[PDB]
């Protein structure tokens, strides 16, 4: 009934992973290669480079642009600003309240690498437009999303990704995403904050890395991948639209907790359409 218990105790602990990683069979009608499935597998992320022309790469640029000077058109309730400010920092149900994201999330260079990777057909769990200023940036501490969604939203399974496309350059120095290769195959449970040992265990055990890309590569992560990201003090700005695809017959539960809003967690969704095509 709870095959991934956390928040109960006051000791955390390293447990098993109960899921696969990869959730189909690799063939050569996969679409990605041998070895792409078996990094994603065994580091629990790929990135994805120059999938996207010059041309859609600045279309979607355009669009989030659009989205974060304009807010207006939007649902007040998705917006979260700066906590004693108004300007904008995320904008969840992008592909809900934006065509352009939308289109993105169904694209078949994206959906079709997700009903792969999770062997099934797929829905928007979550979606966010992110854009982490200059000068200013803030990090975000580490966590594995899962242990979120499983806790809080009731999602029962490892059967869940990410994928990250890069608006703005990802250097080494604007406080890109941080992962811990490999960390997505322990289930790390929370006394929601994961505790100091076991995270200098993890990072002592795998390393870190931090992938980087111009404007239009996607990084793609398992659901209990544990990551974060340090601040930025830099002029450059980050920027990434963020889209969480679940697998259909993983929907949610009942929370395995007592601990949200509509716009942090979808709660019988259908198939997402898959769209092939140009963006533009």
């Amino acid at each position: 009934q709870d095959l991934y218990p956390s928040r109960q105790r006051a000791d955390a602990e390293m447990r098993p992973r109960l899921d696969p990683v990869v959730h189909s069979e690799w063939t050569n009608d996969a679409p990605i290669s041998a070895r792409q499935a078996a990094a994603f597998d065994r580091d629990g992320y790929i990135v994805l480079e120059d999938i996207f022309s010059a041309d859609e790469v600045a279309f979607l640029q355009k669009a989030a642009g659009n989205l974060l000077a304009d807010p207006a058109a939007l649902d007040a309730d998705t917006i979260v600003t700066e906590p004693q400010s108004n300007e904008i920092r995320s904008i969840f149900e992008i592909h809900a309240q934006s065509p352009v994201m939308a289109r993105l999330a169904a694209d078949a260079r994206l959906a079709d690498v997700a009903r792969f990777l999770l062997g099934d057909e797929v829905y928007i769990h979550q979606s966010r437009l992110n854009y982490k200023p200059g000068f200013k940036g803030r990090e975000f501490y580490w966590h594995s999303d899962f242990e979120t969604w499983h806790v809080e939203d009731g999602m029962p399974r490892m059967r869940a990704l990410s994928m990250s496309v890069l608006l703005a350059e990802n250097t080494p120095h604007n406080g890109p995403l941080m992962v811990i290769p490999g960390s997505h195959r322990t289930y790390l449970t929370c006394v929601g904050v994961p505790d100091e040992e076991s995270l200098a265990e993890l990072a002592h055990r795998h390393g870190i890395v931090a992938p980087t890309g111009k404007p239009g590569t996607v990084i793609l992560f398992d659901c209990n991948l544990m990551h974060g990201s340090n601040g930025n003090i830099t002029p450059f700005p980050r920027a990434n639209a963020f889209l969480v695809y679940n697998a259909v017959s993983n929907r949610l539960e009942k929370p395995f907790g007592v601990e949200r809003p509509w716009f942090l967690a979808r709660r019988e969704p259908a198939a997402l359409r898959v769209e092939r095509g140009p963006l533009v």
